[PDB]
């Protein structure tokens, strides 16, 4: 009873087992399971570890151990000398089990490489460690230093190298790493069973070489033929993975968001709503001649019921729910609030501050309840540090909501307006007030202190409703008895001329429909001479005058970037990245982006007025887009994913396991790229459920393992439906997948013709179970007439099935059936079966059942779907020369172990699978399909009960089946049956289903730079969606194992990868570039991620790294753009990539963001003409600045998520 | 391993088995997709050893092959066998 | 090995008894309620005695002694009887 702690302390000599990490656990190596059964048995022999060759068989790991972060897990090892069985528990369940004994003679000639079945062509390229691991995370393996163990492996995965660091489960574990690096299954799969391992020491250093450097290493070679893994002195044979669940919580959460242009001024922001419409109706109509949930409503009803007309104060004033603070909670009092102007405020005032942090206070927060949403909105912002406050009138105000203010880093405060701000404020950065329902003490005392309050430079935000509109006349008419109230209301002049009185600026302001408004005023700063450089200029020599400027650290004159004859110019790229760098603070620009040439082009000269007016501004960004004056700002996207009407979607489940995320989902058979010859597309009008699409919808069954192959991302529910062929024919069909849709592709010998008298909804239950019935029996048993059956759960699809059949050659049937309703139904439904014939499935009972009422000799056929102890209890009931057919899974997938004494019975144990016909043998399924049609037109064939669900209601359909209450079968009707037989209309009706990027099969598709790492994903991305024909570019080809084993796995796959090494920085190589893809086919796409960096403060910086930097990405896009505008009439895909250096700013890449806006610029130009563009922002690309990296798969989902949306600049990125 | 080997590692469809023990377990490792196992043997049989069924997975018939059940019991299943070995 | 259910008797390092053994969670009286008889036969007029049932084993080969002769009568087809105890 040997006992084994297993400790991760760093102290503990286990510690190194920290690096064995797999799908984001620590997962106990398989074979340590091994290493510790093999230490038992030395010790129990007396000998060493390294004196005791020691062989495997048998072996079967039954769970999973899982090592915690702290504390330690016990594993009890116990060995039965006698029978050479071994068995690990923990916490007395069982983990491992199987055989273990001293190899008597050990062998080396076992451990010579075997033939190498795989070529071996002496290529010069080959993976390297990092390259492999690589590999593995992207598979989701993530294996920490300890267990990276692998110097080098062939492409395929036949041969390489590993270390030696005198550690068995490493070395063990390396040679397993090994077996499922070539193996061309996605998903994360895990040993479970294994055949025979072989351990010999003395070979093991016998083998063993170095180097020239000192560590050992060992040659693995492994041969999927022979199914064999040999390196050093250790031999693996017959190696079982199974999927794991692949689930992993707490996934990242990117901030997706938006990239848009903001005037500085805007009215009638709310105007797009509709509910706000309608409450300003409702309201103006109460106040007529002087009914809802909303506040104002409700005050106006008060005031009306309570009399007509001449109200008291002290009662309107004094309602009940019209005396709780309640005002900001009417949807009117909150617009601007809930609308994007707070947020474009909020981030304009943000970029314009040299600190990184923020110190703002909020007065009368007892009221303006800004606390509470002024927070949340500055979370995005990665590095942004926010120190906030709250004031107000009275501490009795605002004292409950304090645990709102604990969560979040805001203090309390007792400032009044009227009097000035005490010393513990000091020079606040912003200062909200939110007098829309706050009642301000007085205008000119209330600014007065504000603005002595507020640093220089600074910015006021205030919230107010404006005098004379028809919101603000109604409050006026109310609220009477509160003065200080009536004070907070002032006409928008009456506003203007009160900020000059105190010297304050106004830079923004944001006006709703029905007068509410959001002033933005900034305190002016001591006027000083600016600098005007030019940037337009080309060849980027502008940049040495920049960094001479910039050199006079002590001088503070501000810096002033004009660029007035390019609307391309990144400039608004460049000045963020140099604000985070010392002397950035200086730096202000001035762009001209006019997206329409008819626009009005103005001048920005020192003597003209709009410069002056800008100047006055002093806000950092100045872009002049259309006539107007304002920078770009992030806002959040909107969360719905995007549907449009579609002819041909497809029932999947968003994530994997909640069958809550059931949708519909556009389908790539929009294209009829999958359709062709010995194929025919047909509409599908029902659609059955049967019981693997419910395990793969709740998770229990990976999509693995349906045969055949499959995309990593795809939804393989269906297998049924009955619908109209392309010519109108009513036929029902087979499908390995894809069939609950509204169109499947199929060949046409798996469809059959609906008799005149059957409907549609019936022919759509009996394809899968008569198939699986008639095969199993006829085509496997050969069934003949007079025999007697077992045919289990009668209730079932299959067992009504095989019943039938049986019935009809006059064959005696036993049944079992697990309640009396299945026995009542199954006893109307076929008459001949007696009282005699149904057993209790739910227990062996039937076993005694069958022996008695066939007089101890049993039967001759047995259909068995049960479970293990059913299955043992079944093969009991076998008669002389009987059959077992066995159509189900657990007992198979399990390797439970069958007695061959039945065999010296003359019995036939029968594995049947209905699977392999899809992918193969379609010649012998011609057989199963004729001896359905011949029971269709003999009467045999019968539909079964069918429970109709509508197509919008799938998750329920999916319910319903989980329950398992259902007799029969359940279907959903996509598609309602016309009266006539014939049809030419067969076009499915449209649908609204979620949008998805699928490809053409006849359009070539470009990838600058696509042999860099985010390249050679976005081409595996783009195959799964069937591109069929790629150009990849790159300036030195081919020159690594990874980008040649993707290269080569594509062309196997069929796809046409081409690699052009033509330049898109140049025109002349840009239209070679477009002319050689147009050979492979008409241009669909063209990605644009080539990128060369040279970082570096502005100091080190130099024309020619400028030049270098913005060489593939502002040139190449132009290029690109001009050479797709005359060369790509059917392009409907322009991407290009930048970066989050720009828009948010990074230290030290001037450049990189400079080229990254110039590039949005231009995507941002193509768009307005209708043709396609975008650019992607991105903040860091994990598996190939205050943001976590992003894994490859979020990264796809959310790109994939991207091409759809409207917008043309669009960003992700994930906090720390 | 010859026979993984020359057979592409897709194994044989029928295996006519009449060793025991270990060499019997090895047989059933060679046999491919949609393969049969006739075991004219009657040691392991005998003895009821242990018979994994994840080899059913791959659609595989497991047959117990005995000719002397014709004797005990009159059938015209032997007509069959009968009429083979007249026609060979 | 109590946590795959699994015993085994050894004598001297060799095996002699293998199989499962477990605890008995939820017993049913009624698994022990005699099975009909196939054949009726209600009058059994002659029953064996213990005498001439000892005396057909040793003459087929079985050679009990005293304290393993516990059938006291058993039906001449050999499906019923009664068996003494005596605590072992
Ligand atoms: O990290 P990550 O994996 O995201 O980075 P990455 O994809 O490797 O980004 C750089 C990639 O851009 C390519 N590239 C740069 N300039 C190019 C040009 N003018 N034409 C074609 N390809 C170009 C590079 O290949 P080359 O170095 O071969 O250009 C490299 O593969």
């Amino acid at each position: 009873a040997a006992i084994y702690n297993i400790d991760t302390s760093s102290e503990s000599p286990d510690h190194y087992l920290v690096d064995h990490t797999l799908d984001g656990r620590v997962l106990f190596p398989a074979t340590g399971y091994l290493s510790i059964v093999w230490k038992t048995l030395a010790r129990a022999l007396g000998l060493g570890v390294e004196q005791l060759p020691v062989v495997f068989e048998d072996v079967v790991l039954h769970q999973a151990t899982i090592l915690p972060k702290t504390g330690t897990v016990s594993l009890e090892v116990r060995l039965l000398e006698a029978s050479r069985a071994f068995e690990v528990s923990e916490n007395g369940n069982l983990v491992v089990s199987g055989k273990v004994y001293q190899w008597d003679d050990p062998d080396p000639r076992l451990f010579d490489h075997p033939e190498s079945p795989t070529p071996n062509p002496t290529e010069p390229l080959f993976l390297a460690q990092a390259e492999v691991y690589k590999e593995l995370r992207l598979r989701g393996y993530d294996y920490g230093p300890h267990f990276q163990g692998i110097l080098e492996a062939s492409l395929e995965g036949d041969s390489g190298r590993l270390l030696w660091k005198d550690n068995w489960v490493s070395f063990m574990d390396t040679m397993l790493q090994m077996s499922i690096l070539g193996s061309a299954k996605h998903g994360l799969y895990l040993p479970t069973r294994v055949t025979a391992i072989h351990i010999d020491p003395a070979t093991h250093r016998q083998k063993l070489y170095t180097l020239q450097d000192k560590a050992q290493v060992a040659d693995v070679v492994v041969s999927r033929w022979l199914r064999v893994t040999v390196a050093g002195g250790v031999h693996i044979s017959g190696l079982h993975t199974e999927s794991a669940p692949r689930r992993q919580q707490e996934q990242q959460v990117p901030i997706l968001e938006k990239f848009c242009f903001t005037p500085h001024t805007e009215e009638g922001c709310l105007s797009e709503r509709a509910a706000l419409q309608e409450e300003l109706q409702l309201c103006k109509g109460l106040v007529q001649a002087l009914p809802s949930q909303q506040e104002l409503p409700r005050l106006l009803s008060a005031a009306c019921r309570l009399q007509l007309n001449g109200n008291l104060q002290l009662e309107l004033a004094q309602v009940l729910a019209q005396e709780r603070p309640k005002l900001p909670e009417d949807p009117l009092l909150s617009g601007l609030l809930d609308s994007p102007a707070l947020k474009a405020c909020l981030d304009t005032a943000v970029e314009n501050m040299p600190s990184l942090k923020m110190k703002v206070v909020e007065v009368l927060a007892g009221h303006g309840h800004l606390y509470s949403r002024i927070p949340g909105l500055l979370s995005p912002h990665p590095l942004l540090q926010l120190s906030y406050t709250a004031t107000d009138r009275h501490p009795q105000a605002l004292e409950a909501a304090q645990a709102e203010l604990q969560q979040h880093d805001v203090a309390q405060g007792q400032w009044d307006p009227a009097d000035p701000a005490p010393s513990a404020l000091g020079s606040a950065d912003l200062l909200v007030c939110n007098c829309a329902v706050a009642a301000l003490g007085d205008p000119a005392s209330a600014l007065s202190n504000m603005v002595a309050a507020l640093r220089e430079g600074g910015f006021l935000l205030l919230h107010t409703l404006l005098r004379g509109h028809p919101l603000g006349d109604i409050v006026a008419f109310l609220t009477s008895t509160e003065p200080q109230y009536g004070q907070g209301i002032l006409s928008q002049d009456a506003w203007e001329s009160l900020f000059s009185r105190v010297s304050l600026r106004l830079v923004g302001l944001k006006k709703s429909f029905y007068g509410s408004t959001l002033f933005l005023c900034r305190r002016p700063t001591p006027q000083d001479s600016p600098i005007f450089l030019p940037v337009d200029d080309t060849s980027f020599r502008w940049v040495e005058s920049l960094k001479g400027i910039l050199a006079d650290e002590d001088s503070s004159r501000p810096v002033w970037l004009k660029a007035i004859n390019c609307a391309t110019s990144g400039v608004v790229g460049l000045v963020n990245c140099l604000r985070r760098e010392p002397g950035g603070n200086r730096l202000r620009c001035v762009l001209l982006s006019n997206l329409s040439s008819t626009s009005h082009v103005p001048e920005v000269d020192p003597g003209s007025a709009e410069l002056q007016k800008v100047l006055q501004g002093d806000l950092v960004m100045n872009v002049y887009r259309d006539g107007a004056w304002g920078a770009f700002r992030h806002f959040l996207l909107e969360e719905d994913k995007p549907e449009e009407p579609t002819a041909h979607a497809f029932v999947s489940t968003l994530t994997r396991g909640d069958l809550s995320s059931i949708r519909w989902v556009c389908s790539s058979l929009r294209h009829a790229q999958p359709t062709c010859p010995g194929a025919q597309l047909c509409t599908v009008y029902y659609a059955s459920l049967n019981f693997r699409d419910i395990m793969l919808a709740t998770g229990k069954l990976s999509p693995d393992a349906i045969p055949g192959k499959w995309t990593s991302q795809d939804s393989l529910l269906g297998m049924e439906f009955s619908g109209r062929d392309a010519s109108g024919k009513r036929v029902m069909g087979l499908v390995p997948a894809k069939g609950l849709a509204t169109s499947v592709l199929l060949s046409p010998d798996f469809l059959w013709d609906v008799p005149s008298n059957w409907t549609l909804e019936e022919a759509a239950s009996v394809p899968v179970v008569y198939s699986t019935a008639y095969y199993a029996l006829v085509v496997r048993g050969r069934v003949r007439p007079g025999e007697t059956l077992l045919i289990h759960s009668g209730s079932g699809g299959v067992g009504q099935a095989a019943i039938a059949i049986a019935l009809s050659l006059g064959c005696r049937v036993f049944t079992t059936v697990g309640s009396a309703e299945k026995r009542a139904y199954l006893q109307a439904r076929f008459p001949q079966l007696d009282s005699t014939s149904f057993a209790n499935s739910r227990d062996t009972s039937f076993e005694q059942h069958v022996l008695w009422h066939t007089g101890g000799k049993g039967v001759d056929l047995v259909l068995n779907s049960l479970a293990e102890e059913k299955l043992q209890a079944s093969v009991r009931c076998l008669a002389t020369h009987g059959r077992f057919l066995e159509i189900g899974k657990f007992d198979l997938s399990q390797n439970h172990p069958l007695g061959m004494a039945i065999f010296l019975k003359n019995v036939t144990f029968h594995g049947v699978l209905l699977d392999a016909f899809f992918n193969e043998s379609s010649a012998d399924w011609r057989e199963v399909w004729a001896l359905v049609q011949a029971g269709i037109r003999d009467g045999v064939v019968r539909p079964l009960k069918c429970t109709v669900f509508h197509g919008a209601q799938v998750e329920d359909a999916f319910r319903y089946m989980a329950q398992g209450k259902h007799i029969g079968k359940v279907v959903v009707q996509v598609l309602a049956e016309e009266p006539e037989a014939v049809l030419k209309g067969a076009k499915p009706k449209l649908m609204s289903a979620i949008s998805k990027t699928f490809c053409p099969a006849h359009k070539s598709y470009i990838i600058a730079g696509g042999l860099g790492g985010f390249g050679l994903e976005l081409a595996q991305w783009l195959i799964q969606r069937g591109v069929q024909k790629l150009v990849l570019t790159s300036r030195s080809g081919i020159r690594t194992g990874y980008q040649a084993k993707q290269v080569r796995r594509w062309r196997r796959q069929g796809v046409q990868v081409q690699v052009s090494t033509s330049n898109i920085s140049s025109l002349e190589g840009a239209r070679g570039l477009i002319a050689e893809a147009a050979q492979l086919g008409p241009v669909g796409g063209v990605f644009n991620l080539a990128v060369v960096l040279r970082d570096g403060l502005l100091e080190n910086q130099t024309p020619e790294f400028f030049q270098d930097v913005c060489k593939p990405k502002y040139s190449g896009t132009l290029n690109l753009d001009r050479v797709t505008r005359e060369a790509c009439p059917e392009l409907d895909y322009f991407v290009v990539f930048s970066s989050v250096s720009c828009g948010r700013g990074n230290a030290g890449q001037s450049n990189y963001g400079f080229a990254n806006s110039a590039m949005e610029r231009i995507c941002e130009k193509r768009r307005h003409e209708g043709l396609p563009g975008l650019a992607v922002q991105w903040g860091a690309i994990g598996d190939v600045s205050g943001t976590l990296p992003q894994r490859m798969a979020s990264c796809l989902e959310v790109l994939d998520l991207f091409l759809n949306q409207p917008h043309m600049v669009l960003s992700s990125f994930v906090l720390a």
